[PDB]
């Protein structure tokens, strides 16, 4: 706050970055928005609504179905799937890995499970449309979805759009309570987000999140946070550093600082 928009702009200059932030309005707080309707690549953030789509589409015990895969299926960072290729992974294990480790092979297999044209990308986009998101689009799977040139609309969402999607999934009634809890718990146990939105909120706030990182210095985090008294907020922070070209380093610190600024306003 000096003001908030000024603080975000200062961060953009510091990190030679484009920063997008959205926090939906609540009973007593106005929406926080900065470049909130600009498009940014999903990166692995899409895996959160992907898991919601797969959960919604199937009986709960579909989680117990074993999926087999092999060498040519490992095409992207896949910390868990690389370890289990010899035995296979259940849908539940794939959901766990896709969310908690940003496992790209897991995401790819879940896309294939959802099925339909574009290896599942069309049905994934259709799931978002069913939640009233007319903005986001997924066009490729991993790793290609991380590589669209700056400005290209393929594989993008916006801080505004993805926040409203996440709000419905975790806080709203997009999913029945049992599936909602599975999704929430996986994000609660995320391993990839300690230096992002989590870094910006006091330890007595609960944080669940799904990160994303890609080329052109892309670094995102979408989260639901709860105050010490149980008041929830949805926080979407997205960034890229197109000025550094394809190999621009993603800079988590930017997201941590942006989240700290948001937390200051929400406290
Ligand atoms: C690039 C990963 C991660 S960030 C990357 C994983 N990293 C580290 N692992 C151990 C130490 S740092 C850096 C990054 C992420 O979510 O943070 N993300 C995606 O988005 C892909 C894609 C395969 O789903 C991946």
């Amino acid at each position: 706050a000096a003001d908030l928009a000024d603080r975000f702009a200062e961060l953009e200059r510091r990190y030679d970055a484009r920063l997008g932030v959205y926090v939906p309005a609540t009973g007593t707080t106005a929406a926080i928005e900065y470049r909130a309707d600009e498009r940014f690549a999903f990166c692995s953030t899409f895996a959160a609504p992907l898991v919601a789509a797969v959960l919604h589409q199937n009986p709960l015990t579909h989680l117990d179905k074993l999926i087999t895969y092999t060498s040519d299926d490992i095409r992207s960072i896949s910390p868990v799937a690389q370890q289990h290729v010899q035995t296979g992974m259940t849908i539940g294990q794939l959901c766990d890995a896709a969310i908690r480790y940003s496992d790209g092979t897991a995401a790819n297999l879940l896309l294939a499970d959802l099925g339909g044209p574009g290896g599942g990308t069309a049905a994934f986009t259709g799931y978002l449309r069913s939640l009233g998101d007319t903005v986001s689009r997924l066009d490729a799977e991993e790793p290609e979805l991380n590589r669209d040139p700056p400005g290209d609309e393929r594989d993008t969402t916006t801080p505004h759009a993805i926040a409203l999607v996440l709000q419905q999934l975790v806080l709203g009634n997009a999913l029945p309570p049992d599936k909602r809890a599975l999704l929430t718990d996986w994000m609660a146990r995320n391993t990839t987000g300690a230096k992002r939105i989590r870094a910006g909120f006091p330890a007595d706030w609960k944080v669940i999140d799904k990160t994303g990182t890609g080329d052109y210095g892309r670094a995102n985090d979408i989260a639901v946070v709860w105050s010490p008294t149980g008041v929830p907020y949805v926080v979407a922070v997205m960034s890229d550093r197109a000025g550094g070209g394809y190999d621009a380093e993603p800079r988590e610190a930017l997201l941590a600082e942006a989240a700290t600024c948001v937390a200051g306003v929400l406290a």
